[PDB]
């Protein structure tokens, strides 16, 4: 959804961001690779210039990536077929601890 | 595990913290309630003085709570029986995006 909250980074590899329904773990490399691939139409070039796992991203760079993610033609899979993100429904977390959601 | 990383807060309700095997979503109210209950042995008193969901906690307070969590007699369920946390194996997140873990 267009209303979302960025929670931070995990393992310098995933961006955590949620809307009202799901928490998403977004692979930072695959996301930048998709952004660059849609701009450049060259999988190897897109891959080689993108952030790698284990590179620390600033809060601003994370905001830019997540903003762009929502506008991609394919926000779901990188050019090599790997899913860009894992998601979990918020309700699974809330219901485990016995909270209404 | 004693080596862990705090990722931040979600919905002013959960603390996100991981070790090398799992990501934990720790209900801040249930955690403080358990801490206070083990100290005071009074469920109603422990509940009423504890942080509530929707109260913003500082990074320092989150560190204190998570440190104490590991030393509790029962770090799993609050005095009313609700699970204190939800966990997910890190491997589920990594394997979804096609990353070794």
């Amino acid at each position: 959804k267009p209303t979302y909250e960025i929670l931070g980074q995990m393992d310098e590899t995933f961006i955590l961001v949620k809307d009202s329904e799901y928490l998403y773990f977004v692979d930072q490399h695959l996301l930048e690779e998709r952004i660059n691939y849609e701009k450049l139409k060259d999988e190897n070039l897109a891959c080689r210039i993108s952030v790698k796992a284990g590179q620390k991203l600033s809060e601003e760079k994370i905001r830019e990536l997540i903003k762009t993610w929502r506008n991609l033609e394919n926000p779901h899979v990188c050019p090599h077929g790997r899913p860009i993100y894992y998601k979990i429904p918020l309700r699974e977390i809330y219901e485990k601890v016995g909270r209404n959601y």
